[PDB]
């Protein structure tokens, strides 16, 4: 296991030499440019992008930098981050810290919705997968997140406080075969996974969510927590109230991040199906 | 007459050689590669440009370039013409020929529509900045353009053949004292222009289009016939259904590009109080 883990690591390094074409992602956030409060995130996309054998190229985009009434304020970096939003090959919204990047992040979510663009969201990733699903294709335009507290009636999401944190499990829903993500997981029962939140969507709206093909194919142990969603009938669109990038290692890649970087190389089916794999 | 014209074709030609920053326009419409199809448009908006003082930058973008399809059919192409409609300080629906680019020509009037952006529809270009503000601003997703004949209940517009040629009239509505394009116009009480169109928005909507604030500031001589709209309380969103590139002169610009190029110049204001007139 030593020899190995020894060619399996020659493996790898071999596949960032002879790697051949780059994939674009946008990560679009609060404050992109305290680079080292995304560092996680990053090394996540580094080791998924060298099993796909394709040079990784992630754009910074603050995420307020997106927003209708940055055009009029700051319109040179407006363009910028339109400029990088519109070139990606994959969007990544990649759990921010706070409320203020979140109206930007809708419109980087609406973008690739609509438009088939591979995105994934992490913990408010996800947060802003449904507000944005919600504030589209429900119509309800007024919904937000329960940081908006006086609003009460349109609460995207409820407080949990059990901060959920640490490794628990997540169970996929038993009718999902046809997920993209739960294929990335080897058809595996269950997952075990990383978290650092205070909110969960609101159990209430699920159903119409899971009617309207927001599928949540991953819950938890109780089965009131929405732990994945991906959008039934869409090239890749994920999310993960939990933070795979607390898992990912360079030999092997966190299963949310290896689907995003699959799917901007379009290459998907086929690192599903192993032809990717390090050693026969 | 003979030597003011020679001393204002002087002006216009140093406010040429003379021009220090670009203003970067997007034409979106259909089968762009065919320059010489747009050839009156390019020319009304090199003569504003002149008045502005600034270098045109005309973006090229197919309209089904931008078509959430064109993704998974073409998507270096379709990422190219993200990238213009993304970069370019204004955006114009050039009044195009057919159906074919409705779809993207309807994306290209929402992200102007949405964040501040310039504008100007010609023709078509109203017809789509209509069907836009429904198929956004009312919800009504369904609606389209006559042209899609056996939908009946949600056509956006109506048969009007007397075709509609040549020079007619247009009267402003006689509130509209905010209107940015009838300041363009020196406050006269009417202007003359060509057309070119066999359908009209359907006057049934326009009441709730007036409410909603996609007020219709010129109409024709029975009040029956949407001649212009401007959307209150918006730097420069103006559509016509007249073509006005057919009466742009190099030493009189015609006014809807004028205010299209002032407005993507940040200038609009000091245009229209004349601090750019050829001669004191």
């Amino acid at each position: 296991r030593g020899l190995e883990l020894l060619s399996k690591w020659k493996a790898t390094t071999g596949n960032f030499d002879e790697s051949m074409e780059t994939v674009k992602i946008a990560l679009v956030g609060k404050y992109t440019n305290l680079k080292d409060s995304y560092l996680s995130v990053i090394k996540a996309l580094e080791h998924s992008s060298m099993k796909c054998r394709r040079k990784l190229d992630i754009k910074w985009v603050e995420a307020t930098d997106l927003e209708p009434e940055a055009q009029e304020s700051n319109k040179t970096k407006f363009h910028e981050a339109w400029n990088m939003v519109s070139t990606a090959d994959g969007i990544l919204i990649p759990g921010g810290f706070g409320v203020r990047g979140t109206e930007g992040m809708v419109l980087a979510a609406r973008w690739a919705r609509e438009n088939h663009i591979p995105f994934l969201g992490v913990c408010l990733g996800l947060q802003i997968a449904t507000i944005e699903f919600t504030r589209s294709v429900l119509g309800r335009k007024d919904s937000h997140s329960a940081e908006f507290y006086p609003d009460i009636d349109e609460k995207n999401h409820v407080v949990v406080f059990m901060m959920r944190l640490g490794l628990r499990p997540t169970f996929f829903q038993n009718e999902t075969e046809w997920s993209q993500i739960k294929k990335l997981y080897g058809d595996v029962s269950e997952v075990h996974e990383r978290h650092r939140h205070r909110y969960e969507i609101n159990p209430k709206m699920v159903d119409e969510l899971e009617n309207n093909g927001l599928i949540f194919v991953g819950k938890d142990d109780t089965g009131k927590r929405c732990e994945i969603l991906e959008l039934k009938n869409h090239p890749y669109y994920i999310a993960t109230q939990y933070h795979p990038e607390y898992t990912s290692k360079v030999l092997d890649p966190s299963k949310p991040f290896l689907g995003l970087v699959a799917a901007s190389a379009g290459i998907l089916q086929d690192v599903i199906e192993g032809k990717y794999d390090l050693e026969a």
